[PDB]
């Protein structure tokens, strides 16, 4: 039982790892999901 | 397509803890989990 | 040279040891990696 | 962040064996390895 | 007595491989196993 | 589980020296101790 | 002539330490070595 | 280079292990060498 939205979340991270090719995958995870959270807050405020 | 080295392990480590801890928000937990992970990594490297 | 995915795997186990503070590291390893494999299978079953 | 007594030793023991044995799957090998290790510890305790 | 941190784990690691690999000589295998362990450690520290 | 003959003695000998000498690094000392044990054994087998 | 399991390993451990510590009295050192060895075994058992 | 007297010391312990078949080799070592030391003291008086 995979919770709703988990695979989409991981695919968004993945498509960007593939495009941006950041050297550190762990650093990029922190940076990417921080930006995602901010994008969501912008969407929710709008 | 080539998934880069270590990506699949990273996603699966996050996934096991989503299933174990059942967080109320997946994005918040993503920021939390990977921050603690990066810090765990620093701990190991300074050991 | 270390195989791809090895350090990521160890770091995921390490981050949980630090958070969960298990009484026994070996018991936790068995539990942890067993659940990780189950999470992997779940992911693969989903799609 | 203090690495618990014994942790690095466990990780290094698993790692030296990945390097020796070149398992086809690291997760399967982690399950198998730490299971055997617990069985070894049990024998040493008896 | 006061067993230092990591000793039991070290010995269990060696032990699990003695049981697995059934080496004909335990002493030879000890030198062999701990030398490889040390080199694995160097490898892990270099990766970072 | 079947522990092979001589293993637990091997581990206890390493252990009594860890407790006595308090080496800075367990793995480094394991290499040194078991290398030296091998030499001692070679000595005993040549005196024969 | 069968040597019991563990005997040569015992003797070699005492011998390596004679070579390390150069006791001038072999018998005094044996009493101390095997008394310390028993203590060490007791430590491993209560851990 | 094995120091003088070491091998005959181990052989004396070994002959008694084979004969007495002690249940614990370490205990017997403490016992055997403590007794050997008492015997030596005896001989020196």
């Amino acid at each position: 039982q995979i919770p709703p939205g988990l695979t989409e979340l991981l695919q968004g991270y993945t498509v960007e790892v593939l495009r941006q090719q950041p050297p550190d995958l762990v650093d990029f995870a922190v940076e990417y999901f921080t930006r995602l959270r901010e994008a969501r807050r912008g969407l929710e405020h709008h």
